[PDB]
């Protein structure tokens, strides 16, 4: 009995199914009452659906999905026939992931992708047919954000406009991921405060807006 099991089995008794903004709040219920989890959370959450709303994007990847919290958030404001791409690579958090958007009813709308980002993004354009990203969430390893976005542009999967969303810039914090986007020509940031999930602990999402080479 792990701590996402007992988040997964509070969702299915304490929200309804195919309802994705039940789900959302049994999720903040329980880690605000029980026990803390790695979960985007509702503060940074609301940020991301506003961010969401204005691009409306119809491709988002997503690094990191945990127990599918920032999935469900997402793909619960999705247009129809807009898709959502997980890795993780985690297969105890996948096989979680997988239940939570079954659960939510949202399983049509998302494919959650159990390996390593660095192994799965090469692979984007000949093995799942993507042409370019819509919107890039980062959630995984903060050691990854930086690799896997200079991986992202190398593969061909940056357009004009991809939108990347990254989660924890302060805490735990991604100091060269954040002063590589900044400091580039080639990207337009914004920085959104906020508060680490379920604390009174400052944290924050930067948006970084790809503007081609
Ligand atoms: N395909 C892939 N390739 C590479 N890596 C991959 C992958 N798929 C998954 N992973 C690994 C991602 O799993 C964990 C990543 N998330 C976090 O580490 C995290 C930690 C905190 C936190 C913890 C303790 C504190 F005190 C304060 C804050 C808060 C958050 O919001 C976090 O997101
Ligand atoms: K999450
Ligand atoms: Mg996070």
């Amino acid at each position: 009995d792990t701590k996402e099991q007992r988040i997964l089995r509070y969702v299915q008794q304490n929200a309804k199914p195919g309802d994705p903004q039940s789900v959302l709040e049994a999720i903040d219920t329980y880690c605000t009452q029980k026990e803390w989890a790695m979960n985007v959370g509702d503060a940074k959450g609301q940020i991301m659906d506003a961010v969401i709303r204005e691009y409306s994007p119809s491709l988002v990847l997503e690094l990191g999905a945990y127990c599918g919290y920032s999935a469900v958030r997402m793909a619960r404001l999705l247009q129809p026939g807009a898709r959502l791409l997980t890795m993780e690579m985690n297969p105890d958090y996948a096989a979680i992931t997988q239940q939570m958007l079954n659960f939510a009813g949202l399983q049509d709308k998302v494919t959650i992708l159990n390996g390593a980002s660095q192994d799965l993004i090469p692979q984007l354009k000949k093995k799942y047919d993507v042409d370019t990203l819509d919107m890039v969430f980062l959630d995984h390893w903060k050691d990854r954000y930086l690799p896997d976005t200079l991986l992202l542009e190398k593969c061909g999967l940056l357009r004009k406009g991809t939108v990347l969303l990254a989660d924890n810039v302060i805490v735990p914090g991604t100091p060269d991921f954040l002063a590589y986007v900044r400091g580039s020509s080639s990207f337009e940031c914004t920085h959104y405060s906020s508060y680490l999930e379920y604390m009174k602990v400052v944290d924050g999402l930067e948006k970084a807006i790809y503007q081609g080479p």
